[PDB]
C-alpha cells in the first residue's frame, strides 16, 4: 500500500481535503509522478473560506522625507494592533525604478469580514482618510485582495515558521506530489480542477486620475494573478548565503529589473523587488517578489522561457538535496474583479496598478 | 489554428491539455500529416560496430550490404546512414529504416536473402558487431515537430505531407500533447528492460526485450544549406551546448532515465561526412524526457542559447519525431557487440526482476 516513504499517487496532494473534486481539466504527469525533491504547502480547514492579503506603502522621494515615511509606517503598524487587525505582517523596502523608495507592511487576514471591519473602524478609516495623508507629502496606497481558499497556492522548501500567507493557514502539509515540473503552480491552485482561471476584463481607474497625483482608486479585473516568491537566508551558514548572494542573486536581480522595466511586453502590471526591514526601517536578511501579472498564463510563459527564471530554477535543482537553511518559497493567488481594491494618494504615475489602469474615460 | 493531431486521430477527450483552447504559440512550427492509411510505422535502426581502423572496410562492406537488402521487396520506404563514435571508443554504423505498416517489415525481415545474413554463422565470425534495435509505434504513439516545412526527414519522410502553423508548441508540456493518445492516456511506463536470451557480458547474440511506453526520440540538426556566418552561430554558438547535452545523457544516462544516448553524423554511401546529425534516445519512460528537456540544464542552455541567436538563423533545420511503444513492440537484438551497446547497458538478467 503506502510505504515508509511514499511516493506516487500515495503521495498527499498539494489540495486540501475538503477542496478535492473530479479534475475536469487533468494533471500532465502520470500516476507514478514522484517528485526528486521535497515541498510543502500550507494546510487549512473549510473555516478559511477567503483570506486577504493587504500591501500597504508609504512613498517618498528624498533622504529628508525618510523620517515622516518611517513614522507614517510606525503609525500603520501600530493599527495593526488594534481589534481585527491582521493575524500576521512583516515590513520591506524598494527603490522602484523611477528612484522613489517605497515602505511596504503586508497584512495577512483569515477572513474578509474582519478586514472590512478593520478598513472601516474609526481609528484607521480616519487615518486613511485623512487630510494629513495629503500635506504629509508621502505617497500611501492600499493594495488589497482577497482569494477564496480554492483562488491560491503555497509552496515551501522548509516545513517551519512559514512566511506570508503561510503564517495565518493552519499547519503544513506532508511532502506533495503536484511538484517539480512546468504546470505544477497551476495544478496546486484547487480552483484548477475545473477551471481555466482566465483573465477577462481590464484595469480602470474608477476615482482621480492617476497622472496627477492625489487619491485614486483602480479597479482590478478577473484573474488578476499575484505572486509572492520569497527568498530567506539569515539563519544560513556562510557556504549557503553565498550560494544565495553569489549565484542565485546576480541573476535574480537581473530577471527582476527585466520584469520591473519591461511589464507591458510580457504582461507584468508591476513588479517589486524588496528587502525585509525592521520597524526602524534596517535591513534584514529576506526578500521577496510582489508581482501583479494580467493573467495567470503570462507569468507562466514568462517563468517557463526567461533566461533568468530559468538559470536559477535549475540552480535550484542541483542544491535541493545539500540545502539545509536557505529558505524559499511562493505564494501565488487569483481574485474576482470584486475582491480587488488598488488605492493611491499622491504616488507617481507609474506606482503599482496606476502604470498600466485605463484612464476614466480611456 | 490547425491542430499536431490529424483529422481522424482526434477523439473525445478523457485527459485535457495544460493551455486553454485560445492559446496562441510565439513562432511557427510545424507537423507531419497522414491520413488513416499510416496505422503503424517501423523505425529499425540496423548497426555495424568495430573497434579498430583496420577493421573499417570490412565495417563498410557490411553497411553497403544492409543498404542493398533495403532494395529488396518490401524494402523500407525510406533510409538514411550515420556514424558516431561511442564511450567506449568503437565507431558504429547505423542505417535507420522506415515502414509506412508492420506487415512490410515482417515480410522483409523473414525473407530468405535478408533472414540468412541476419542469422548466419558468419555473423560471428566477421569480427564485427551488428544490431537491430526495431521499434513500431501506432500512428498515435508518435508525434513530429519540425522548424520547416519542406523535405522531412525521419519518419516525416514516410507520411504524405506537413500541416500549416501548429497549435501545441512552444511550452513545456506541448510534446506530450502532440501525441494523439495523451487525448485519453498517461502513457505510463510499467515493466523493466530485460535480457531474454544471451548475456551482454559474453558476447554473442543476446536479445533485450523492451517495455510498455519506452519512449525513443530523434532530434535532428541539419546545417548542410547554411551559409557561411549562419554555419558560425551553428557550428561556433549552438553546437557546443548540444555536444554538452549529448555527453552529459551519453555518460550519465542512469541517473536521469536514458537507456541509451547516441549522438551521430550523416554520412554517404562511401563513408564520408555529410552536413546532417541527429541524436537517438531511448528512454524509460517519456516523462522522465520530459523531465530532463524542462529542468536539466544541459538541455535549458541549448534551448536558452537557440532563442539568443535564432534572429541569425534561416538555413538551418532542426527538427525531432518522438515515439512510444507496447512491449510486444519492441526488439532489441545484439552480436558481438560490446556491453554498453545501446539496450544491452541497462537490461536486467532474468535473476535481476
Ligand atoms: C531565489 C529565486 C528563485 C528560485 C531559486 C526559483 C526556482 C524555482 C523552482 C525550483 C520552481 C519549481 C518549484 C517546484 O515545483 O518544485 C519554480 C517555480 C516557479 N517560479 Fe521560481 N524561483 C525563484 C524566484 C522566482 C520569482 C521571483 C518568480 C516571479 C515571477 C518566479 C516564478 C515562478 C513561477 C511562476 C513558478 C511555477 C512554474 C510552474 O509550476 O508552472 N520564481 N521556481
Ligand atoms: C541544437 C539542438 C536543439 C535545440 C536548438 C533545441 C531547442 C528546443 C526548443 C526550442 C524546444 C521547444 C519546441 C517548441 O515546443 O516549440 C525543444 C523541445 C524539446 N527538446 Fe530540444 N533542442 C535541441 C536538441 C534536443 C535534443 C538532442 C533532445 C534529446 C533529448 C531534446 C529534447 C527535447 C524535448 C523532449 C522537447 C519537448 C519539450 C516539451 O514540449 O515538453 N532537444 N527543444
Amino acid at each position: 500500500s503506502s510505504g515508509l516513504v511514499p511516493r506516487g499517487s500515495h503521495m498527499e496532494s498539494a489540495i486540501g481535503e475538503h477542496l478535492q473534486c473530479p479534475r475536469t481539466l487533468t494533471r500532465r504527469v502520470p500516476d507514478t509522478y514522484t517528485p526528486p525533491f521535497p515541498m510543502w504547502v500550507g494546510r487549512a480547514d473549510d473555516a478559511l473560506q477567503q483570506v486577504v492579503m493587504g500591501y500597504l506603502g508609504v512613498q517618498f522621494r528624498d533622504e529628508d522625507q525618510r523620517p515622516a515615511a518611517l513614522q507614517a509606517m510606525r503609525d500603520i503598524v501600530a493599527g495593526f494592533d488594534l481589534p481585527d487587525g491582521p493575524a500576521h505582517h512583516d515590513l520591506t523596502h524598494h527603490i522602484d525604478n523611477q528612484g522613489y523608495e517605497n515602505l511596504i507592511v503586508v497584512g495577512y487576514w483569515k477572513d474578509v469580514s474582519s478586514q472590512h471591519r478593520w478598513s472601516t473602524s474609526t481609528p484607521i478609516a480616519s487615518w486613511w482618510e485623512s487630510e494629513d495623508r495629503l500635506s504629509d507629502g508621502l505617497g500611501f496606497f492600499r493594495e488589497i485582495v482577497a482569494p477564496r481558499a480554492e483562488q491560491f497556492e503555497t509552496l515551501y522548501a522548509f516545513q517551519e515558521d512559514l512566511p506570508g500567507v503561510g503564517a495565518v493557514m493552519d499547519g503544513i502539509s506532508g511532502e506533495i506530489n503536484e511538484h517539480g515540473y512546468w504546470g505544477s503552480m497551476r495544478e496546486r491552485f484547487p480552483i484548477s480542477q475545473t477551471d481555466w482561471m482566465q483573465a477577462s476584463g481590464e484595469l480602470r481607474v474608477i476615482a482621480g486620475d492617476p497622472a496627477v497625483g492625489g487619491r485614486v482608486v483602480v479597479r482590478g479585473h478577473d484573474n488578476i494573478a499575484l505572486i509572492r516568491s520569497g527568498q530567506d537566508w539569515a539563519d544560513a551558514e556562510a557556504d549557503e548565503r553565498s550560494l544565495y548572494l553569489d549565484e542565485i542573486l546576480p541573476t535574480l536581480q537581473s530577471g527582476m529589473d527585466f520584469l520591473r522595466d519591461n511589464g507591458p511586453a510580457v504582461g507584468c502590471y508591476s513588479n517589486r523587488f524588496v528587502r525585509n526591514i525592521d520597524i526602524d526601517g534596517n535591513f534584514l536578511d529576506l526578500s521577496y517578489n510582489i508581482g501583479h501579472w494580467a493573467s495567470l498564463d503570462q507569468l507562466e510563459r514568462w517563468s517557463e522561457s526567461h533566461p533568468t527564471h530559468l538559470r536559477i530554477f535549475t540552480t535550484f535543482f542541483r542544491v535541493a538535496a545539500g540545502l539545509s537553511k536557505l529558505r524559499l518559497y511562493h505564494e501565488v493567488s487569483v481574485f474576482d474583479a470584486a475582491d480587488q481594491l488598488y488605492e493611491y494618494i499622491n504616488c507617481h504615475p507609474g506606482t503599482g496598478m496606476l502604470r498600466d489602469a485605463v484612464t476614466i474615460a480611456e
